[PDB]
């Protein structure tokens, strides 16, 4: 507890983290309970949500979905640079886990039947916790204290477990959604910043922008070892206060050594 409580002190914010070692059931908590803004973060699950929905409804990831640029708000670069020719589903997918594209994000939404749909498929896995609530970019308040699209590090960590290495999904849509997150280009300075370069790391991101609320979510794979499974999230008292991306990848650092795991050489 301590060196996080250091951490929280010094970024001047909450810190909340859970990791899980595969291999013999250890675990790290501080503050894993507590709910934190999801931001972005939400995408990797819209994603599973999306290829869970696939193994029920024949064709879906290939389906052209044509959109127009009433679409197209903001933070959407892959969806703008399509805008002409239209994008498939699994495009789509892969744009809002690897560059957390928005506009990718709320066509998913709306595919799912909105925040209510992505949160009712979480309750189907055995999440009680997460909730979204809201649309891009609403979503992305962080207001201390409001519970609208928060989870819990905890529950992050029980669900990507469920969803990458469990059974949540059929065999060929969970190495996609592995193989999405191990895609991610967002991450290289939290979760991945913790680790080695030669240990396979899946991530997805949230940064809302304010409220100094970040965070990170990912499967590592420790050379010859079991996976760790982990969630690190932010929050901070002030609208203005800045997130930070070291203060997520030292965190990482601190959970992964709690479990006996370091990128020491």
């Amino acid at each position: 507890a301590e060196p996080f409580a250091k951490l929280e002190q010094d970024f001047g914010g909450s810190i909340g983290v859970y990791a899980m070692d595969t291999g013999s059931g250890a675990t790290v908590s501080y503050r894993a309970e507590e709910r934190f803004p999801l931001c972005s973060s939400f995408k990797g699950f819209l994603a599973a949500a999306v290829l869970a929905r696939s193994q029920q409804q024949a064709g879906l990831l290939d389906t052209p979905i044509r959109y127009g640029k009433n679409a197209l708000v903001p933070w959407s670069p892959i969806s703008e640079k399509y805008l002409t020719t239209g994008m498939t589903v699994a495009e789509l997918s892969a744009a809002a886990v690897q560059y957390s594209d928005n506009a990718a994000a709320n066509l998913l939404l709306k595919e799912l039947g909105g925040p209510a749909g992505l949160t009712a498929f979480m309750r189907s896995i055995g999440d009680t916790t997460f909730r979204l609530d809201r649309w891009e970019l609403e979503l992305n308040s962080a207001i201390p204290g409001d519970a609208r699209d928060t989870s819990s590090p905890r529950a992050v960590t029980e669900s990507l477990q469920k969803l990458t290495l469990g059974s949540a999904l059929a065999a060929p849509q969970r190495q996609q959604f592995v193989d999405w997150l191990k895609g991610n280009t967002t991450g290289n300075h939290r979760i991945r910043a913790a680790v080695p370069a030669d240990w396979a790391v899946g991530d997805k991101t949230g940064t809302c922008g304010v409220y100094g609320t970040a965070n990170d979510y990912a499967v590592v794979w420790p050379t010859g070892r079991a996976p760790i499974v982990l969630a690190v999230y932010t929050r901070a008292p002030n609208k203005d206060d800045k997130h930070s991306e070291a203060v997520i990848a030292a965190a990482a650092r601190l959970a992964l050594e709690g479990l006996g795991v370091n990128g020491q050489q």
